[PDB]
């Protein structure tokens, strides 16, 4: 959708040990515009590698940006150079890291920076207000309808509340679009533990209790036990994961959690040549899904081949599942389903 995920955080809560596990780690495909893009971690490729044996795997990328600044007064901040607000602007979701161990309601942690984020939405807020009413003034029949969606959120601003809580509609969204508003950027709960931590923890009950509210994901890490991983060789690491029922890098979940809260959703091709993972918004048709790959399907579409992922693995492939029957011809109105193996048509 933009496909960026700002990590946030006060000052001594391991957002460093995390975002540097992300950065170490980023078959043949070769990225290097990379403060923060990683290759999407995903078990669907080898196990669809296993049954096609293509000469190469490519998975997706998610990317992550650790943001820069100072949090405590960023809102007034910004006019002395500090860059936190700006930064954060530059995304497109939130990954909120939480200290969830000892060395205080993890509440007041997350409120330190929503603070900001609310305080920065406020002025925008009022400063658009003051344009959009004197339009308004003078019979401006667009900006009554945008100051009418001003007017709602401020007094939502004023309260430190966030503009992503209160229920506006799409053409509300729609106006209001080109605010890039802090407050309704889509946001997860990192909660960072101890080694120790995913058990019976006062702290992250807490930040659960506070997600629920609002709808939001929580994915626990041990950035502690994150980072140890992080400095092993390409795979002298293995013997160390097996120690507990993490069955892989935790950090994965969260590069996952974060493609999610970006609303992104994988599909994927595969031949003898390649399996690769793509790339679309949820709920995009196959069409908007195939213009991806070229950018002349979006007139020259006729049809999406498509299995069901859950039928390519267990008909062992293409011809498999279509003498089983559940190779499927699809239309430009068809929604692309979360890891569907497809194949594209502009000819016969």
């Amino acid at each position: 959708m933009g496909f960026k995920c700002g990590i946030v955080g006060l000052p001594n809560v391991g957002k460093s040990t995390l975002f540097n596990a992300l950065t170490k780690a980023g078959p043949f495909c070769t990225i290097e515009p990379n403060t923060g893009v990683v290759p999407m971690p995903d078990p669907r490729l080898d196990a669809l590698a296993e049954i096609v044996k293509p000469e190469r795997i490519l998975p997706t990328t998610m990317e992550f940006v650790d943001i820069a600044g100072l949090v405590a007064g960023a809102s007034k901040g910004e006019g002395l150079g500090n860059k936190f607000l700006a930064n954060i602007r530059e995304t497109d979701a939130i990954g909120h890291v939480v200290r969830c161990f000892e060395n205080i309601d993890p509440l007041d942690d997350i409120d330190t920076i929503n603070t900001e984020l609310a305080l920065a939405d406020l002025d925008s807020c009022e400063r658009a207000i003051q344009r959009l009413q004197k339009r308004a003034k003078g019979g401006d029949k667009e900006a009554k309808f945008e100051l009418s969606v001003m007017e709602k959120i401020l007094p939502v601003l004023e309260n430190a509340g966030m503009i992503r809580s209160v229920g506006l509609d799409k053409e509300e969204l729609q106006a209001i679009k080109s605010y890039n508003f802090l407050t309704l950027k889509p946001t997860m709960y990192i909660a960072n533990v101890n080694e120790d931590g995913f058990e019976n923890n006062p702290y992250l009950d807490r930040v659960r209790e506070i997600a629920a509210k609002e709808g939001a994901v929580v994915v626990p890490v041990c950035a502690a036990i994150e980072s140890e991983i992080a400095e092993l060789d390409d795979e002298e690491k293995v013997e160390f994961l097996q120690d507990l029922g993490i069955e892989e890098p935790g950090l994965n979940r969260v590069i996952r959690a974060g493609y999610a809260l970006l609303n992104l959703q994988t599909y994927f091709t595969a031949g003898v040549k390649e399996v690769r993972a793509w790339t679309v918004s949820v709920g995009a048709t196959a069409p908007k899904a195939a213009a991806v790959i070229h950018t002349d399907f979006e007139k020259g579409f006729i049809r999406a081949e498509v299995i069901a992922y859950e039928d390519f693995i267990q008909f062992n492939g293409e011809n498999g599942a279509k003498e089983a029957g559940k190779w499927r011809l699809e239309g430009k109105d068809y929604i692309v389903q979360d890891g569907d193996v497809m194949h594209f048509r502009f000819n016969v």
